[PDB]
């Protein structure tokens, strides 16, 4: 997980007091999911309700007999009746906890089924206008989201709110009736915990948000430097990017450490006030006794009662949050099911006797999103029955929209679509209209069942109009015989192919028919469309891939199909061989704000009508090392490790002492002699232990993160400093992308902070507890500790309950009801056309036949696994006390030894199990580090940091640049040669123009000239080769001006000083005057300090490139490399740029190489070099030294580009 997301998840959470105010003020009841239920499922809720309040009255009994057991063991009498009375309660608790999970998971399954089976329905009755807004794969990306917010908050962890409240009430009020002045004076230290929490969380969030503020800046820097890399190298700006990074990272570090300090203090203080509560409770208890003469067994239990009463309020609250979450998720779904379709199928529309005389009258339409993009102007004409038609439209006319208007996805806005001169479109039953339209769409939309069933899905919507008009719909699909498939396959000439291979009609087509060819799939789609004898045939790019044979045979079929005496066939295709004969062809076009009839006439009187657009149509067409690096790094901080060491030893040493100090107090409380002095002596020790455990935990939890930060901010530096100095072939590979390279630096380095150097400390502290506890529990009473260890071993590692539980839960949570949902939303526009309730009642059967056999076994097992989880510690403690009281009455063991060897074991087990769940991801952080470690130790082999080579002065530079031969070929595609035997010169201080074919690869001379790609060939600068120059000073005399510049998110004054950090503002004012931009900058607030936006998006294209030209002229360049500085800008800036260019070239000081195509610059050019690509193998030079005095002396291309210019 990323850092930004991890902080936003913590910041975007609402407390219960906020969700309640959000949930009350629009009447979202607490009983919303439990209103889709029969009565047979409505009273299992009551059963599971009363089978939970009873299981809460267990702890108020054990806590009431706990002190009496001890008073009875250390005084001489027996305890067997108490045990016999205490085991039966465990048994009935097991049974009452076995009931509830069974009774609840069933209900969850039921409601989770019903919501889905209503959602699918409400989705399948949208009106097209909606489908355009929320298309397809989103809806099943939201469904499975909501259906895992409601199931993880309405299961068995909704009934555990009433058990805990029952236990709360019982404990507290039993503790209050016995003696109130004692329990009141114990729960007065607890408000000080809530107050500290609310005071500290604020100081946490205030600093954490300011930490987040300084993080996205670094993200922007990294992405924006990894994107524009070849403009960072050519100006030698690898260094002045790192200072911003290091200045932006330190604020983040210091503020998040300020947060972690407060986050660590709270823990230590919560672990310190409780131990004071114990001591003051005992001290005041022993003073209400002496003043009385109320036994001592009514002081050992009140403390546990009042102290465990509040532990329930620390675990009730998350479940209420999850329940509110489930509510707001369900009420984010009962608005989708209850949306109005506005094209409703009332099943009452008066239908025609037959379809006759379709007629349009002046229909206009606007979308809902694009409320200003019109397609129609004057749609008005007539289409009569019995005779054929045909139409022709371009790729943006609206054949799709006419289809959606005859199919009636949309309604008209202005006109009307009266049919048969007495019936409007909005009176016909939509069920019956679509029943006589055969659409052959662009792509073949076939399912993944067979070749026969995709064909036989046509007649279902008609056979469904036979039973209701007399249920009988489920079985009458057998009436559809297999003899119609025979002849309808013969007609399209596919019967031979489907009969040639085995499994004639039973062969299953692939996933969306991924076995056959596209043309054959379109043939099957056409056979599907033809099979039902459609009345209004609407083709759309139907016979495109077919040859003339199948097309013309289908045409013969349609125009001679039985029952064509009364039809309106609308055959629409782009191949103009289908329109040889037609009763009328209104060729349709949209020429832009709306279509209209452009032509009219039969094909005999249309191809020769006029010299219009249809004339053009008929005329034209016719591995271990890597981590010991980290362990070397960690063990170089000598002051921060010793404090952690000492604090771990202190905590692990002084926490177990509290147990055997709690047992020396019991034995002196049943001894009326000198009770006062003993209390005075045994309370001060607990005060001291609290004061020590505060400091120990605080300093253990702070220096941990203090160590964790530095490993990050010394690995990020190495990565981001090593990536910049790498050559360009690195960035050209496939798996070396800016996104994946920027994902590592944040995610996996934050994981190295969390995982490793959090999970080391946990294991160390755990072992330090486990050694000493096992030692001084095996020393007082050896016989008991062996038995207790055997018990917990055979429990945790052999009867792992919560492990098997989640292993059975998440597997079925991960999981044909899941294959049809997917392939029903892809093929939506076929079920909207025809076939709608076959899948309304097929998902139900496939869903139900997988419930029972698995669900009932899984749920009768997972309840037996939960009951034994809730009712295990009781039996263990009972057996322990029985065995202790058994060995005592035969002399083998004393009392105090047992009472000291028991409590240590108990409390240390609880505390160890507590802190052992704070771990992170230790595995993936050791796995990623093997991916991204070779990147911080990779060699570059074109390295600018090398200071070995011939130093070069700017004084003795002539400026000649020569090439003798080149043969270049990219490694990302080693088949396309580009250059072949390029050889020419550029002498000194003279212009050299480059004209040639567009896209021939002219912008690669430049890159080789700056050493981005090494070599075959030979390049020369002042008669010396380029690989002997110490390229620091080679890149420090060139200066490019590319087609598109790139600016950064810094000020303008800094973007102009990129590379050269030592230059006054007067030079910037001087050079911005020659770029003709020192008037707009003097019209603005914060003139030379206006922070432009990211990627320079707060400027125009005519202001950006003049800033670039100012950036290129500040370096005092010796060789200038221009590329069409006046391409696609507005008039004023373009003219200013021509003025600057023609001003530079007059000041003959520097050698210049341009890429020009305007004749005004060619004339002054002193040399012109043509590039040509005769055949697709390479380019080379064909002309030399024309300079427009040789404009026509031999036959060539320069004459073209001077008469075209």
């Amino acid at each position: 997980l990323s850092i930004k997301e991890e902080v936003e998840k913590e910041l975007n959470k609402k407390s219960t007091a906020e969700l309640f105010r959000k949930i009350k003020n629009e009447k979202i009841s607490f009983f919303l999911p439990f209103k889709c239920l029969p009565a047979q499922h409505r009273k299992l809720l009551f059963i599971s309700f009363v089978c939970a309040v009873l299981s809460g009255g267990t702890l108020p009994f054990f806590i009431s007999v706990f002190g009496v057991i001890l008073k009875n063991m250390n005084l001489g009498d027996d305890i067997n009746p108490i045990i016999l009375s205490l085991v039966s309660i465990g048994l009935v608790q097991f049974i009452l906890s076995m009931i509830s999970s069974y009774c609840m998971d069933v209900i969850t399954s039921k409601i989770l089924k019903t919501l889905k089976l209503e959602y699918l329905r409400s989705v399948f009755y949208q009106d097209g206008q909606f489908h355009d807004n929320n298309p397809g794969s989103k809806l099943r990306s939201d469904l499975d989201f909501y259906l895992e917010q409601v199931s993880s908050g309405i299961g068995t962890k909704f009934i555990t709110i009433f058990t805990y409240a029952s236990s709360f009430l019982g404990l507290y009020i039993w503790s209050l009736i016995k003696n109130a002045r004692l329990t009141l004076c114990i729960t007065c230290v607890f408000p000080l915990i809530y107050v500290c929490g609310v005071i500290c969380n604020k100081k946490v969030k205030l600093n954490k948000k300011t930490s987040l503020l300084y993080n996205n800046n670094t993200m922007s820097i990294i992405e924006e430097a990894l994107m524009g890399i070849r403009t960072v190298a050519s100006y030698c700006g690898e260094k002045t990017i790192l200072n911003k990074f290091n200045l932006s990272e330190t604020f983040y570090s210091k503020y998040i450490l300020k947060a972690n300090f407060v986050e660590a203090l709270h823990i230590g203080l919560i672990n310190g006030l409780i131990l004071v509560s114990y001591a003051f409770g005992f001290w005041y208890g022993t003073r209400i006794i002496i003043n009385s003469a109320f036994n001592g067994a009514s002081v050992i239990s009140i403390l546990l009662g009042v102290l465990i009463s509040m532990f329930m309020l620390t675990i009730i609250l998350p479940n209420i949050t999850e329940y509110m979450k489930a509510l707001e998720a369900t009420n984010s779904l009962y608005e989708i099911i209850n949306r109005k379709p506005l094209v409703e199928n009332n099943d009452d529309g008066e239908t025609l006797p037959n379809i006759k005389k379709i007629e349009f009258k002046n229909v206009r339409f606007h979308y809902d999103t694009r409320k200003d993009v019109e397609i129609y102007k004057d749609l008005s004409f007539t289409l009569k029955e019995g005779k054929t038609y045909a139409f022709v439209g371009e790729s943006g006319c609206g054949k799709s929209t006419i289809l959606k208007l005859i199919e009636r996805l949309y309604d008209p806005t202005e006109g009307d679509i009266i049919v048969n001169d007495s019936h409007n479109l909005k009176d016909i039953n939509l069920k019956w209209w679509r029943s006589k339209i055969g659409v052959v769409s662009q792509d073949p939309l076939l399912f993944s069942n067979s070749i026969k069933n995709n064909i036989k899905y046509s007649l279902y919507s008609l056979k469904d109009l036979e039973a209701m008009e007399n249920l009988e719909m489920k079985k009458e699909y057998q009436t559809i015989k297999d003899s119609d498939v025979v002849d309808v396959s013969k007609k399209v000439l596919i019967h031979d192919f489907v009969s040639s291979l085995p499994d004639k009609y039973d062969t299953l087509v692939g996933s969306n028919a991924s076995k056959l060819s596209g043309g054959q799939k379109q043939r099957i789609s056409i056979a599907r469309a033809i099979m039902r004898n459609p009345k209004i045939l609407i083709l759309d790019e139907a016979t495109s891939s077919l040859d003339n044979k199948s097309e013309y045979l289908v045409q013969k079929t349609i125009n001679n199909l039985k029952g064509n005496e009364n039809r309106i066939t609308i055959i629409i295709a782009h191949r103009l061989s289908t329109i040889r004969y037609a009763n009328t062809i209104f060729v349709l076009s949209n020429r832009n704000e709306g279509s209209y009839i452009i032509e009219q006439g039969t094909h005999d009187s249309l191809m020769k009508n006029k010299n219009g657009i249809y004339h053009l149509m008929i005329n034209n067409q016719k591995a271990p090392n890597n981590l010991r690096i980290i362990y070397k790094e960690i063990f170089s901080y000598k002051k921060d490790v010793t404090i952690i060491f000492f604090s771990i030893l202190v905590a692990g040493g002084l926490y177990p002492v509290f147990a055997l100090l709690y047992a020396r107090y019991v034995s002196t409380l049943f001894d009326f002699a000198n009770l006062e002095y003993n209390s005075n002596k045994y309370s001060i020790y607990i005060l001291l232990i609290a004061i020590a455990m505060f400091i120990s935990e605080t300093l253990k939890n702070y220096y941990n993160n203090k160590i964790g930060e530095k490993v990050e901010k010394t690995m990020k530096r190495r990565l981001f400093e090593n990536i910049l100095y790498q050559e360009m072939s690195f960035f050209d590979q496939d798996k070396n992308t800016p996104g994946v390279l920027s994902a590592h630096i944040n995610r996996d380095v934050h994981l190295l902070k969390t995982g490793l150097v959090n999970n080391i400390v946990i294991f160390s502290h755990f072992i330090m507890l486990f050694l000493v506890s096992m030692v001084m529990s095996f020393y007082f009473c050896p016989i008991v500790a062996a038995v207790l260890t055997f018990i917990y071993f055979i429990n945790m590692r052999v009867f792992a309950v919560r492990a098997r539980l989640t292993k059975s839960k998440e597997i079925e949570k991960k999981e044909d009801p899941s294959f049809l949902i997917q392939e029903a939303f892809y093929n939506m526009h076929t079920v909207i056309n025809y076939g709608l309730e076959d899948y309304f009642c097929n998902l139900i059967e496939k869903a139900i036949d997988y419930k029972n056999k698995g669900q009932k076994r899984r749920i009768i097992v997972n309840a037996a696994l939960w009951g034994f989880s809730q009712s295990a510690q009781l039996f263990i403690n009972s057996f322990a006390y029985w065995f202790g009281s058994f060995l005592i009455k035969r002399g083998t063991i004393l009392v105090d030894d047992f009472m000291k060897s028991l409590f240590t074991f108990i409390f240390t087990g609880s505390y160890a199990g507590k802190l052992m769940s704070l771990k992170g991801d230790s595995e993936n952080a050791k796995l990623s580090f093997e991916k991204y470690y070779p990147l911080m130790i990779r060699k570059s082999n074109i390295d600018v940091r090398d200071d070995g080579g011939i130093r070069i002065n700017k004084n003795l530079i002539k400026g000649k640049v020569d090439i003798k031969d080149v043969n270049f070929r990219y490694i990302s595609r080693p088949n396309v040669p580009i250059y072949k035997n390029l050889s020419f010169t550029c002498d000194s201080k003279k212009t050299t123009a480059i004209v040639g074919e567009t896209g021939s690869g002219k912008s690669t001379f430049m890159n080789l000239l700056l050493r981005f790609y090494d070599l075959n060939g030979e390049i020369l600068l002042d008669d010396i080769n380029i690989c002997d120059y110490n390229l620091r000073d080679l890149r420090n005399l060139f200066s490019i001006v590319s087609q598109e510049p790139m600016l950064f998110n810094m000020s303008i004054y800094e973007n102009i000083k990129f590379g050269r950090e030592d230059a006054t503002l007067e030079d910037v004012k001087r050079v911005s005057k020659f770029a003709a931009i020192d008037e707009f900058i003097e019209s603005l607030p914060n003139k030379y300090d206006t922070n432009v936006g990211p990627y320079g998006k707060s400027l125009s294209g005519g202001q950006k490139q003049r800033i670039a030209i100012a950036r290129a002229l500040l370096r005092e360049p010796k060789i200038l490399l221009l590329d069409e500085a006046t391409s696609s800008l507005d008039s004023n800036s373009e003219k200013l740029i021509e003025k600057t260019i023609v001003d530079i070239k007059d000041k003959a000081d520097k050698t210049i190489i341009t890429i020009a195509h305007r004749i005004a610059s060619i004339k002054r050019s002193d040399k012109i070099v043509v590039f040509n690509n005769p055949d697709r193998n390479g380019t080379f030079v064909q002309s030399h030294g024309t300079h427009d005095e040789l404009l026509s002396a031999q036959d060539g291309i320069y004459k073209k580009y001077v008469k075209l210019a």
